[PDB]
């Protein structure tokens, strides 16, 4: 019946990427709002992109781990 699934395009990926490396990774709702209206998305959707994309960036740049172990 109702899935509610939408696919993105190259235009959105070209803009969403520009506001990730040439701006920041954790932009406030103020800057996020500008990106949404730009590409044509919403603050809720734009947030998911940065959230998911961040999972890969952390692996590229390199960061520690949040896990308390008795040995490690």
């Amino acid at each position: 019946g109702s899935e509610g699934a939408a696919t993105m395009t190259e235009d959105q990926v070209e803009i969403l990427e520009y506001n990730f490396n040439k701006v920041n990774k954790h932009p406030d709702p103020t800057t996020l709002c500008l990106i949404a209206a730009e590409a044509g998305l919403t603050e809720e959707q734009t947030q998911k992109w940065f959230k998911q994309r961040l999972a890969e960036w952390r692996r590229s740049e390199g960061l520690p781990s949040e896990c308390r172990s008795v040995t490690d």
